[PDB]
């Protein structure tokens, strides 16, 4: 059942927290923020050059927040790594650990203070996401074995709720090649090399041997096959881990009671999609984009649906059309109940969304913040 006590389930489209040692049973909000670092060539959350990392969850916690998703990559949960860009002057009690017992560290008080944990696995190396859950030199089986000792060691923290299996499945190349040219991830192919559909069941059934009272997240890739995406005129334009339109032919085979489906969701400040246009009837046109893409997994067949990344810099020195979609975004989840998501990011320092905080890695952008916080109500 549980190595803490704590039991985390789907029962319809929602999350339920169970606590053997009460029986206490409720559902759960993820109300949540992508802290980001550790998948990156620092091995730690970033901003412990000008924050003490316990100050930077208590503030998240006081602006609302009960989540985080924490990035990491392979070298960041190894014994070892070391961790560059902490000011240890401001976070003495981190001297001398290795990435690894500083992540134990975090979340552990993440804990203490009531915030969920989703685990990520945002990339193999340490500088970019690949398409594939493997790559060259490290393979399916090394992917899998990774997952099983993060597992095995984070989940004996109570607040862990799961693993996010691998951070945008995706394409390198164009369709029709990316279907069949093993560059890039499928959905529905009937390819066991490329079909994320049938990676997750076995990334995640290998998982909830070892945590079996963890959820299982799972997102979309880019391209899924070519009956599935040609059916949809804008089935070409889905952003990366973005495109669930194949769930309903071909759903991911792990237990009803512990999958949750994860879709990310960008604005104009990433990418140029042509449906930002207003000739394309940019943003009233969005609701029908994101029902078709993701949203009518939860809509229509019942599933959980988080949302795993979304955000952009809301007009702070970018496309000021980005205001317009993270308002009618935040709309349509809000009327839709979309209400478990992670924010991208709580960072300042993702090029292309900004994040929560200002650059000053302190005080937060109030605007895009109180956008977001109608989720939160
Ligand atoms: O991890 C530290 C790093 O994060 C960067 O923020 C990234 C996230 O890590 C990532 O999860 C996500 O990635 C974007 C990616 O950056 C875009 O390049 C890609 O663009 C695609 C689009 O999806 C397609 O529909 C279109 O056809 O192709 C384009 C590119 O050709 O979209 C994915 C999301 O789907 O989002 C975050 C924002 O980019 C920070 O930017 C960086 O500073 C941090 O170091």
């Amino acid at each position: 059942q549980t190595p803490t006590g704590i039991y985390y389930e789907v029962r319809g489209d929602t999350i339920y927290m169970i606590n053997v040692t009460s029986g206490e049973e409720t559902p759960i909000h993820l109300f949540g923020v992508n802290w980001f670092g550790f998948e990156t060539p620092n091995h730690v959350v970033h901003g412990l050059w000008k924050r003490n990392w316990e100050d930077m969850l208590l503030q998240i916690k006081s602006l609302g927040f009960n989540a985080i998703r924490l990035p990491f990559c392979t070298e960041s949960v190894k014994p070892g790594t070391q961790p560059i860009g902490i000011d240890y002057s401001k976070n003495p009690d981190l001297r001398g650990l290795d990435s690894l017992q500083i992540m134990e560290k975090i979340i552990k008080k993440a804990g203490d203070l009531g915030i969920f944990v989703l685990l990520d696995y945002h990339r193999i190396g340490c500088t970019h996401i690949e398409p594939l859950w493997y790559t060259e030199d490290f393979s399916e089986e090394d992917f899998i074995n990774t997952w099983i000792e993060v597992a095995k060691r984070f989940g004996k923290y109570w607040n862990v709720i799961g693993a996010d299996l691998k951070n945008e499945p995706h394409s390198v190349t164009s369709p029709p090649a990316a279907y069949t040219d093993g560059t890039g991830a499928t959905w529905g192919m009937g390819n066991p090399a490329t079909d994320w559909n049938l990676a997750a069941e076995r990334i995640g059934k290998a998982i909830l041997k070892v945590a079996p009272h963890w959820l299982i997240f799972v997102e979309g890739t880019q391209f899924t096959n070519p009956k599935t995406d040609s059916s949809y005129k804008w089935g070409y334009n889905a952003w990366w881990g973005g495109n669930l339109m194949a769930v309903k032919d071909y759903p991911v085979n792990l237990p009803r009671n512990k999958l949750v489906y994860s879709p990310h969701v960008f604005g104009p400040d990433v990418y140029n999609q042509p449906y930002f246009g207003p000739a394309k009837g940019f943003p009233d046109n969005l609701p029908d984009i994101w029902y078709h893409h993701f949203g009518y997994v939860k809509l229509e067949l019942g599933y959980s649906v988080v949302i795993g990344e979304f955000g952009g810099k809301y007009g702070h020195g970018g496309d000021p059309r980005d205001v317009i979609w993270q308002n009618k975004l935040v709309d349509w989840m809000i009327e839709n109940k979309f209400c478990d998501f992670f924010y991208w990011s709580w960072n300042p320092d993702s090029g292309d969304t900004g994040g929560i905080l200002q650059d000053d890695w302190t005080t937060i952008w109030e605007d895009k913040y109180n956008n977001l916080k109608r989720l939160m109500d």
